[PDB]
């Protein structure tokens, strides 16, 4: 068992373009379970250098937990056998009308800081040859953004796989978000946020089709 | 007493398209008394097979409804016997501006998961030698509504039937919906929505009034 | 005393298009109260056919008001006699921009149920040699309001009729509108509602002016 | 086959108190169809009566139509060979607190100008030895709305009726409604809107318990 | 290993109360995947049943999607072996007042249709001498939600097993949710949803703090 | 320069009642410019331990900022060197009601994940013999924001500095807030939300005063 | 001491297009004072003329009051002694792009029946060689509204003045209102409202000035 | 310690412009301490010349507040030795598709009044080489803002700094604000507000792609 045949596209037509996560080759297979006990330890050395007794019992714990959080949750996207298994249907009733996915989950953390990204995304695309179940634009979406993450980038991520699994360039990836490392800390704004697009196929070349799209895109509810 | 002339006239021009939903030749025609009671009986079983104390004066008459449900409700849109009456007036008025319905309720079930659908249709054309009863189209909405389908098929049905009937391609559908499917169960994406969208004659050639459609989709109140 | 100048020149503009509402010639005037006294016989038989206790003091009178309602109320505006009393003033200050009236109170009857019809109006104009007191704009559409109708025809009539009277052909009518006997009768959709409009002049061919109006359309408080 | 238990107890204790809606003893069971098409002529006669020319291919239905929709729709609730199916469930869990079924859809006539009433009710009880089926909450509402009204009679009845299949006093109903006879003819009130309440067992007595329900009363969304 | 010293406590203070979901002795262990090959069996035969084309390669799937969606998903929580892992901190602040989670997700199933049912819940309760993390009182309602149910004893099991785990009687459980086997299916019913609540400790013999509970819950955002 | 006469008795009051944050002895007073120095390789470590190309210019920086944040931003209300300037004025109009500011805008981090926490603290004392100045609350509220927090605990900390530095016993803090390490991560609850209460003196003994406060609590815009 | 400069412009410029309200040559200067005498007399007699006890404390004044209003007050824009202090300064900034002064509160009488006409304008310009003070804009507006009036003239005035005191013809007025003279008195329509509209210059002329501006149009808080 | 390269490459490309707040040669350093001693010195001298009792524990360290605020706060963006530290990063994601930043909290003064300036900014524009860290956006708007403004200058300013630390030409600015010297005082208009604009780039040449930002333009939550 490696990974996946539509992980491998996915990857290597990020890789190619160079709009892959900035990592280096694992190399060698260190225990999983081996990063969380040493990333904890770095943790149980950050908390005490900030002078937090560890003797409670509610701090004790941080430490795993944080390892845990890093390893298994919040960047699990950063390892393609994550990737979420893709299924699609044979475009039978042609449509040749974009079909989107509106106010999509996006949970991530700026690379930056490591810090919060509470976000939007609204994907849209004009089937080919066949259709993609809809759930899967969801998981494509939560699996980039679980990683450390920069907006502009994490949104042609999306774009890329998506093209890469439907077999079309016809895909527009419109994501609105808010920085807690921006809103909580420094210039402490409360009210901005940051809203980025990337437009293949026929949205970026169509002043139209362009337009139809960015008109439905931001609703509340 | 065999069907109506609507009835087939619409069902004959979507298997022409390869719209229809993909059904087997009915053959015989078996008691529709006789299903429920054999839907019955497997569900009783599965049931079952899930520890179920089908002593229980609830859970015990469920196997029937389910049944019931199956046969006489949810699905009830598989039968052309249940095409809804359709009336239509001369268009003395020369209405040549388009008649709008919109935020018409919608309730369906994904064919891959048997779990509900809830969405408003939209649906809009232009009269030509005859204007439908507003209530027509909502209930050829709710008509193919009430079947195992997929959101972008369903939206083309709706299309093709409304056609058919008016007897014009200047016809537009555009489904909003939530898949529970995708809402409470597998990713489980609280906040996401679905927009797929049909446009014939002139709502698909004609850029003017392709907008003027879309620009009036999506209400709320 | 007949009619007025206005009434008549509006009525026959109207039956030169043929968009009159359905009516059998008057032939002679029997006298009004007397219709209100055989209308209000025939409820008196259909509410026994009900076996409703006509003994009882409060549906005791039903049947009367029933027969005033429906003549000397919800369906006065089939007689011109009704018309209001318009009332222009020359067009010195040269408006040659459209003047917008939005959110009309309209009120009227199905005749196909003779069920409640709830909607509001958006009416506009370029103003030629005359500007409209604006209250006449609000009697006009109530007064063709009330009569069975037709919600394309109720538009059509509304539209000429203005255009008659201003002299213009540079007006546009558009009615949001919700049918009773399509939310609490047969297909009862809680949600739905229907948008027909009626586009002249510059309106109609000016994809600039047609499009400036129907954006201010369709608003809230 | 004459009615059903429930029916029976229910329809029996509404005429003790004499809430009943006021009917005559329906003597000889004329046919319904008879009926239909005796009301029909009734109206066939009023719309003669308006001088409506019932020779156009629209106007020409309407009589059947609304004699249809008098006895088999909007007052089929004058017939207790309708009255819903009511299931219960022993109070196994002991549920002594109360259960609210909020915002249910109510679609009802006024008995003095059988015009349009669109109301919403809420209805809650304190289980006793049975838990009803929610969907029967609803079913009984839109049972006794189905019928000529008076809002506060309306109120009465459901509650009682309530009572008697639940076997305790402990409910109360309140309904809020808008009558068209009040804001599309007359007065033409746009903005009023009346409630009506009905407080029984402990929802009258307990100074508490009241006001723990009026306060979760009058809900939007 | 068997399971876990809090699921026991939980599950047998259920049974105590005869509040466990209506089930029967497992018996023996039959195969977890064996169940499924089982269950998806049945359901090939209902969807026959029903002239589906199993041949289509969508259809094709369903089967053993249902399967797996029963066995291990919506139904997750009658397995005692998924029951969240519960923690708490030694109550050194001694809060004596009432903690409150708001607007929780609740996902669930009517075990009268095996139709979904969407809910938020409130949970609150006062600290003694252990204080939960907050997101357990998240995990341990969508555990319960996770059974074929009726919203009446959802409310019952979640605030016992609080109880339990939380060491005090002062904890209020109240859910707000709508029943999509009411809304589109059956009366369909598009706007009521049901209310339930269950009060214990003070939040039931003590009228201010009964209040101070259920005048914070129902929110929006 | 030590510290300050405020910073003191706040500090001494919590140390007393165990309301302090789990922290060690700070022991000798090693470089601040040090501190920042060992923690930010230690996210060095970790970050080469989850495969990032440290090589990148964006991710290179990272490390630092990161131990800039933990030492000199978002736990600045660790040191109470940094405990807002407090200043009062002499209560000479003898205000004996009480004052309230509310949506406090409150920052802070979860101790169990070193996670986002958002959320607004409404507080409202009664002035005795002294009126803080109202910015002032909002500083103290967001010194005790800063670090990594306990809800419940945070709540109380504010409370008890507020009375002491306000010489009274009646004053009320209530914070509702939003945890990421619920709704971004674990169970991911998209809507969830904890409010938690802290009553001094009257707003705990006087049901009067009590619930105007709680009244008057939770507001938006 | 006469009048002033641009007051002088203005006024001859309104003359010249001929949108100055309707008056006549003021003849002689008779005291302000002696006009509210001799006005008020008037008042005095009329409210004589409809029974109203002018012994009562109250209505005593009335008299006095409405003169002093006419006089003084809501007629004060026609008396150009009355024209704001207008003040600009340079364009050294070099705007050539539009300034937007939008929901101005705007206060007039309909010059018809003497009643209140609410409602709010818009106003855009494009500068030139100098910047109006932004508060200027306002009162301009105020100025002329506070005037017997006529909807699609206060608007012409409106922006003749302000292309003359700008120097410029790029310049767009829109206002949006309510006549109570048409909402409590004689069509009483509760809900409808007027918008009207005058563009000047680029506004006119470039299609695509136009519309960024009435898309900027109506807006709430 | 001189200034910075930005800071010099800005303020310079703004004395290009002449779009520089209208300065005076600083002259000499006269000490900062020294002038708010001065300064305070002056606002004693004013608050005295209104009968104010500086003997008032209160209105006694005013004078120093109001010295201290216009010397170290609401101007400190006078002086370029606070401009913000900007940080980009190469373009190599290569985003050819705008950037936006909407709703930026911008406090500001009117210099005609040195009174409050309440508003929001929206910023956007297209990487060419780099790309800007997104507080930065947010600091350089409160930069310039942090000045005795003019609400027509302040948005040149942000667009011609933030073009030159870009790089190019396509950066777009709006700025909608309420002026207080506008609305609590004088014409006192309580719900008029200012919105101004500036277009380079792209954003100025392009029709396309200057909507593509006036439509996102305007935002509220
Ligand atoms: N295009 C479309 N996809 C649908 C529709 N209804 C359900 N689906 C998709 O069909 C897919 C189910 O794919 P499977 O391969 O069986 O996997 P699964 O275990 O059901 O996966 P998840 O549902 O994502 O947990 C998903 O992508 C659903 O979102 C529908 O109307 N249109
Ligand atoms: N373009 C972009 N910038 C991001 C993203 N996430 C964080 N940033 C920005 O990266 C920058 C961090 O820049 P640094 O120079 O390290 O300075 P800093 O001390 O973090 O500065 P402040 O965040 O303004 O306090 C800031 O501009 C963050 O707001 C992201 O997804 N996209
Ligand atoms: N085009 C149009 N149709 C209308 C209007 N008002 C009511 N109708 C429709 O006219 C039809 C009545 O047709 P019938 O054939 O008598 O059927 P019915 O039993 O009355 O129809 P249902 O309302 O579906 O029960 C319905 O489709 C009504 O909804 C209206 O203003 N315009
Ligand atoms: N209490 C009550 N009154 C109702 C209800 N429905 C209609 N009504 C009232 O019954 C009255 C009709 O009384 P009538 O004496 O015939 O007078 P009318 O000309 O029909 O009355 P207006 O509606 O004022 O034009 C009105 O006051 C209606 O508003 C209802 O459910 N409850
Ligand atoms: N009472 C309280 N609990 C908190 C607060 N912040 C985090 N928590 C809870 O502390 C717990 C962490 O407990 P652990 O046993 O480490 O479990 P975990 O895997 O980290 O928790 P989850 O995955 O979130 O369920 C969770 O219940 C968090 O939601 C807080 O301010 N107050
Ligand atoms: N009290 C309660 N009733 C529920 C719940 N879920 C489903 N039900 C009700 O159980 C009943 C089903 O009763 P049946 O006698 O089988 O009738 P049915 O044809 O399914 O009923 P209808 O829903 O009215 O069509 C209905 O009243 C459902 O709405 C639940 O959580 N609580
Ligand atoms: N265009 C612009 N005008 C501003 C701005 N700030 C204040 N103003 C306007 O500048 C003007 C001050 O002009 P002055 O002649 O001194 O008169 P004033 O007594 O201050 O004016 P009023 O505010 O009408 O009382 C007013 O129109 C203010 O509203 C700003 O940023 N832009
Ligand atoms: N176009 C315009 N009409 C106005 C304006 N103000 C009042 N009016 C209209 O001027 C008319 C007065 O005309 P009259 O012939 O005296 O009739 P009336 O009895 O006052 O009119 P009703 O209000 O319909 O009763 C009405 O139509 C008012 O609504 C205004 O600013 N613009």
């Amino acid at each position: 068992p490696s990974l996946s045949k539509e992980a491998a596209l996915v990857h290597e037509a990020l890789v190619a373009r160079g709009l892959e996560t900035p990592l280096r080759p694992p190399v060698h297979e260190m225990d999983n379970e081996t990063r969380k006990s040493l990333i904890a330890g770095h943790m149980t050395e950050i908390m005490q250098l900030l002078n937090l007794d560890l003797a409670d019992d509610s701090l004790m714990e941080t430490p795993h937990r944080i390892a845990k959080m890093y390893v298994d949750e919040i960047f699990s996207g950063l390892d393609y056998a994550n990737f979420p298994k893709i299924t699609l249907i044979e475009n039978k009733m042609k449509v040749d009308e974009m079909v989107t996915v509106r106010d999509i989950t996006l949970t991530s953390t700026c690379e930056h800081h490591f810090v919060t990204i509470d976000g939007k995304a609204t994907v849209a695309y004009i089937p080919k040859d066949s259709v993609i179940g809809l759930s899967k634009i969801n998981r494509i979406v939560q699996f980039f953004a679980q990683r450390p993450q920069v907006q502009e980038r994490l949104t042609q991520q999306i774009l890329i796989a998506l093209q890469t699994l439907l077999g079309t360039n016809n895909v527009a990836v419109s994501i609105d978000a808010v920085h807690y490392s921006v809103k909580a800390r420094g210039i402490r704004d409360a009210t901005s946020a940051t809203t980025t697009t990337s437009l293949g196929g026929l949205f970026k070349s169509s002043q139209n089709t362009r337009h139809e799209f960015l008109r439905a895109v931001r609703h509340h509810n």
